[PDB]
């Protein structure tokens, strides 16, 4: 069995860039729907004795598309924080100038492939094998971690994530994910 | 240069089952937007000049992903009428009755397919090319036309087409659609 995880901060934490009601919707029903349809597809199977990682990379179909999506959205909660947003500083702001020119250049490219990213999916920053960084897009429930490559910071761009707040502004939700961003988060990522 | 087809009724016509503000974005903003961002791709191509179904058949990539969701949205606004849903009757009761059974067990499988789609897509009633009618979903843009069955209904099941009436509940979304549906339209297809 696998449980929701907390949310790291309060549900209006956010506010006004990602509202206290798509919170209650997007992790309270959701995120915690993928965890019991996971739950119940993998009962008594030998998924059951996998951690959440082993899982997404051995299955195919629906308990890949629930796993994936368990853990896709428990990293990008973190990846998001009260009071943070803003330019990186340290190791993150030199890894992001060393492979994209500057930081200015990196949210510029970030942002066109969220919104050019079509229909339901995810774009992540993901440190390759080779150490460079690089800015990946996925369809669906699909992740970085069937690859070699690490992954850093993640926005969901499935409707559900801005419609209440954006409706079919996407441009408009990226812009208010970069006052969000958890630079911390994406630090220790970076550094493992 | 393809023109937005108006709708074939009030934007609120379809009220409370579908509210007038869902049509004013999915209609007025989201087909709208599919129309634009196709007349920009095709302008000095040879793609313009031909009609929607011959682009349809034969691109892939953004001329494909916007051709096709301008013809999907214009079939799907057909599909749906106010003084209209319940049961067919004629031709296409009978079509169905062979093909499933019956009506009940029809909307059963329609239904569990349109909610078991994952992600962005669409679900459809078919006529194949042995004449039998078959129900089969399409992932984000894709639609029977690039196949050799004729398409006779659908419902889309991108997020944005329920999400401001129903949030997370598809299965509300599609409990409403079978209110809505114009058998009339149905009829015409099947006959074509
Ligand atoms: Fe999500
Ligand atoms: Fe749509």
């Amino acid at each position: 069995s696998f449980e929701l995880p907390a949310l790291p901060y309060a549900k209006d934490a956010l506010a006004p860039h990602i509202s206290a009601e798509t919170i209650e919707y997007h992790y309270g029903k959701h995120h915690q729907t993928y965890v019991t349809n996971l739950n119940n597809l993998i009962k008594g199977t030998a998924f059951e004795g996998k951690s959440l990682e082993e899982i997404i990379r051995s299955s195919e179909g629906g308990v890949f598309n629930n796993a994936a999506q368990v853990w896709n959205h428990t990293f990008y909660w973190n990846c998001l924080a009260p009071n943070a947003g803003g330019e990186p500083t340290g190791k993150v702001a030199e890894a992001i100038a060393a492979s994209f020119g500057s930081f200015a250049d990196f949210k510029a490219q970030f942002t066109d492939a969220a919104i050019k990213n079509f229909g339901s999916g995810w774009t992540w920053l993901v440190k390759n094998s080779d150490g460079k960084l690089a800015i990946v897009s996925t369809s669906n429930a699909g992740t970085p971690l069937t690859t070699d490559a690490t992954p850093l910071l993640t926005v969901d761009v499935w409707e559900h994530a801005y419609y209440i707040d954006y409706r079919n502004a996407r441009p408009g939700y990226l812009e208010h994910f970069w006052a969000l961003v958890n630079w911390e988060f994406v630090a220790k990522n970076l550094a493992a």
